[PDB]
């Protein structure tokens, strides 16, 4: 993997390792989407594009004594292809700090690496949930064939539960039985923490009982919006290319510079598996 | 079981393993009835129809000091026989991908096979619970000698427990003691999650303490209804002919078409062993 | 023993081992009495009748520094003998189902045998709770010496606990400390599933905490009745002559007829150890 | 076959062969249906019911130098089923007659077996021509 160039950096294995662990652990703390959309791959390295299928529509099902009719096929409704952009951010480690943290006994400062990892993961989530205009990517709030439900006033008691019941209804009509998962903007998630009523349990714990894939929050869902997903690799996937890694990228001044990079892209294999509550 | 041409498809046995697991891992996550009702057999391929005995009604047991009277014989209310239908749906692996994504390093896209397994298990549920009109199969919700309990408004607290009590009354009066099991439409199940009394634990868990064979939901049950079943091969069986498996169907154009199928039917050996809350 | 033709029936011993299992697994399901009352024996087929003591009376205990008076012997208020009837039912494996096993592989419908086993067990319970008039047996609701408690309207809350407390009162005053066990007609047992006050458990959980031998139910007991027993071989036993077995009767018509039979009777060694709530 | 008890009975094979031949010959005299209609099988004891195709449709035949078209399939208009009833009748051979043939050689009164064969053959014809209501067999 030439582009990592890990030998050209000065750092020894024990000095290097914490920079990767600082990235990886902050990704794990940050990546919301990989909790609810299955990772596909990772694939090769940097591979430029992937062909995929959209299974829009709902053909009937074969119940017959003989098996005669061949109409009951999953009809590959349209072919598609997508390109995997690089997501990247660069963090910089001063030669002074290296020398101080090698002769003056201090541990090497890695406080930048985790911030690069965070800004990468936040960009990955912003990609998955909101797409990108310039590449013509579409995300869960921008794919065109998705369901919608008009969001009610979640300041009313039980309103969020009722709207999730609507969304699960719409997904049931699409023939997507669960398990469902859901992601919510903080402004609404702080409104799902109420006593639902004489039921005697939090409204969030009603939703978690109805949405057994778990409820999550993220920054990138701006405003009063939420999304519900009929999970599973048969409906959605995240394809990684090169899973998040640090590359040595050559000095500027004497400062060492490193790149954190990612190549994830959203495969929307069934645009009817998605409902947005907005 | 020979009619399935594992050797005629292009896929090697590792690629078969992939797609069979892709079927089974979607079936297990959706089959209800196999957890409520005992599997008969499976009998093997094409065992076209099954004779069975329906034991509605009662007749006196002999008590006497010496065995001299032959009147005390078990006879079925009728000898009966049922036709095993085929449940199937087809999916079409595109011929290009089978060596395109091979050199992407992608395993074969199994997603349509998962979707087929899903639609199979959905038709399975729809047959078992709701019967079929064309084949004339009676389902648990349709068989005419079953018990019926008029449902309460489960918006009250404890009303669902009271209806479960009514159902276990109507089953135990008929001499079918537990372990019962129940399956509920999710529109009702979502209201069985309540904290009960001062007990600090859920009404659903009080029911599970009573209905020890388990409580489940499937979206196939329309509206506000539930069914309570005296479990066991003495009362009900799921007849399986061909257990769920994938079968090749030859080329079409050059695309490869595959069939997933299972053959199954509901043996209501004792209608009085079933009560519907409706 | 030769009165059961284990070799004359056409059925192979694997089928015998499935038929006996299909009896025993419905005996254990159906019988209540063997959970309340200890089995004595089984004694074998020959034991046509058994003598038993009936210590219905009370008589003084001696207390002396010398220990000389001999008036203080316990009587037996009567001595009696009771005859063990045969309980039996006939189930009829029809001949072409055997050939359907022989060649079509579809195994025999032993559910006839299960239904016969159930009818036998229900007759065993019916005999034990209500002694047969023609045989002149007595059962727990026909014993004339037994304690009695006036049942209340168990549609009120706590009334079942109150009546159980009365019954434990009367049993205690008769000299019978616990552990008590109780059997309840299912129309009342349903009324025992209520939250009790604010005590944070069901009324049934109170009764099961006071009646530490457990609460059972059976439609064999008439509606709005219950019976409470000071358990143990000291007070009640169930004699078994031949414990429940399957016996052939040769071919009748082309069909094969089998008899499930059992010989059992209740000996009420202490008629004061029983209370009926009615 | 198992169900057919032929060993607990006292009769020799030299009796069985006569009895069966008297049944077969009485059937072959009596029957009409096995003239107009062919035998299918026989299938053995164990088949309780048979799946059978109904064609009941008129459709063309292919006529071409290479026969491209596939319009010309025979179509099963419905693939129905039927259950096989038992026809039976019963007859007695007296213990006296058996012991006579087993010592004195006086042959069994197999005319009983012939009369039973005739009566079942009559019932077979009545089933086939007239059908039956209770079985639901259309004739």
């Amino acid at each position: 993997m030439d582009f990592l160039d890990r030998n050209a950096a000065p750092l020894n294995e024990g000095e290097w390792q914490r920079i990767d662990e600082a990235v990886v652990s902050t990704a794990r703390r940050t990546l919301v989407a990989r909790r609810i959309i299955d990772v596909l791959g990772p694939l090769g390295s940097g591979v430029y594009s992937i062909p995929y299928s959209v299974f829009s529509g709902k053909s009937p099902t074969g119940i017959d004594m003989v098996g005669e009719n061949e109409e009951f096929v999953v009809e590959a409704s349209r072919r598609a292809t997508i390109n995997l952009p690089i997501l990247y951010k660069d963090f910089k480690i001063m030669w002074r700090d290296v020398e101080a943290d090698r002769h003056l006994g201090l541990p090497i400062d890695v406080s930048t690496a985790a911030v690069a990892g965070n800004f990468v993961a936040v960009q990955e989530d912003h990609l998955i949930f909101n797409g990108n205009v310039e590449l013509g990517h579409d995300g869960l709030f921008t794919v065109k064939d998705r369901q919608t439900v008009a969001i009610s006033d979640w300041n009313e008691t039980g309103a969020a539960l009722a709207d999730v019941v609507k969304a699960v209804g719409a997904l049931s009509q699409a023939g997507h039985y669960g398990p469902y998962a859901m992601v919510v903007s903080p402004v609404l998630f702080g409104r799902m923490i109420r006593v639902f009523g004489w039921t005697g349990m939090l409204e969030l714990d009603q939703v978690k009982a109805l949405i057994t894939g778990g409820v999550h929050y993220s920054n990138v869902i701006g405003g009063s919006k939420a999304v519900v997903v009929a999970t599973g690799s048969q409906n959605l996937n995240l394809a990684l290319g090169q899973d998040m890694v640090t590359a040595y990228m050559g000095p500027t001044s004497m400062n060492h510079v490193f790149r954190v990079l990612e190549t994830a892209a959203l495969l929307v294999r069934r645009p009817d598996a998605i409902c947005t509550i907005e």
